[PDB]
């Protein structure tokens, strides 16, 4: 069958932890008092939850309440445990409280309020410096969570809150995140289509932190090239075709060979034969102000088929793309 794989970094971080850290099935939830919060207005809804601005009446603080739609106890425990383990880390959203919603007997997560600038509207205003700065801020959250033995597995613009006035960023929605254990076969049916790594699309289960770095590369491409989404597949199969038309089919088949991956036969007559394209075909008069040699070198080193060859978060932070930002933060 397939060749096994291990994270290059932070490989054994959870093995050295007490069992309780990662064994979320055993976690005992510390409930709080629902009557401390009053809902103010609805912010949005998804498959998994509805989100409200709210107020803590005991201190008149603004907070956000995420009312969970019914999922397994295990899934709720995993998100809670991860949020608690990561709490206080750089640019990690703060979980303030957990309450049992009386209406449905449903749990509600209570988060710190971030004054988020419009995500669709924000992108239209971002300069070259802003993209570098916010990318660096996301990398601080990813290096932290990876170093803590956790893969996010759903990195995308919707899950990055930006309070632009305060140059403040938070990585949110830890509902798909998981603990990394060497040898563990993970569920490939994760993340948003446009951000799925090749490992997911070819059904390679022994993946790791490096998944997040593919998703990040997809974000970077969409920002510097003004192309949202960058890899626009019609479904999961066509998503790999879209990637192959850019990264080329030679490297794809090399990856499949290296890991002895069994390719779904549906791929066979759709992948075809594609050259690896130069990034320069995506540069044009309206985006060129966002694109540098540095940006393209960095992007190239995130967007690799082989999960093992992508930059780590910590390596990415040392790339020349960030030298100006690093200098500015020291001062
Ligand atoms: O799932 C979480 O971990 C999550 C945590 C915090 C917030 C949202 C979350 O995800 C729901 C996304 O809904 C977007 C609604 N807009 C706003 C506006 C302001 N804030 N401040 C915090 C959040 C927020 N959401």
């Amino acid at each position: 069958g397939p060749v096994p794989s291990r994270a290059r970094v932070y490989t054994d971080v959870n093995t050295h932890r007490p069992r309780e850290y990662w064994d979320y099935e055993s976690h005992v939830v510390e409930w709080g008092n629902q009557d401390d919060y009053q809902l103010v207005r609805k912010l949005g809804r998804g498959k998994y939850s509805e989100v409200f601005e709210a107020i803590n009446i005991t201190n008149n603080e603004k907070v956000v309440v995420k009312i969970l739609k019914p999922v397994k106890k295990k899934k709720i425990k995993r998100e809670i445990k991860i949020l608690e383990n990561l709490r206080g880390g750089p640019n990690i959203i703060t979980l303030a409280d957990i309450v049992k919603d009386p209406v449905s007997r449903t749990p509600a997560l209570v988060f710190e309020h971030v004054n988020n600038t419009d995500f669709k509207q924000l992108y239209q205003t971002l300069t070259d410096y802003d993209i570098r700065f916010y990318m660096y801020e996301i990398l601080k959250a990813l290096d932290y969570c990876h170093s803590m033995g956790i893969m996010h597995r759903d990195v995308k613009p919707h899950n990055v809150m930006i309070d632009h006035e305060h140059r403040k960023l938070r990585l949110i929605d830890w509902g798909l995140a998981e603990f990394y254990h060497p040898g563990q076969e993970y569920n490939v049916r994760v993340a948003s289509r446009y951000f799925k790594g090749p490992e997911l699309l070819v059904d390679y289960q022994m993946y790791d932190y490096s998944l997040d770095m593919w998703s990040l590369g997809c974000m970077l491409a969409s920002m510097i090239f003004r192309k949202e989404p960058f890899f626009h597949g019609h479904d999961n199969y066509d998503q790999l075709v879209r990637i192959a038309k850019v990264l080329g089919t030679e490297d794809l088949y090399d990856y499949i060979d290296k890991y002895n991956i069994e390719l779904d036969p549906r791929f066979n007559d759709i992948l075809g034969r594609h050259s690896r394209k130069r990034w320069e075909r995506f540069v044009h008069s309206e985006n060129q102000h966002l694109v540098s040699p540095e940006a393209l070198d960095f992007l190239d080193k995130l967007l690799r088929y082989d999960h093992q060859s992508r930059l780590t978060a910590r390596e990415a932070m040392e790339h020349p793309y960030f030298y100006t930002v690093v200098k500015d933060q020291a001062r």
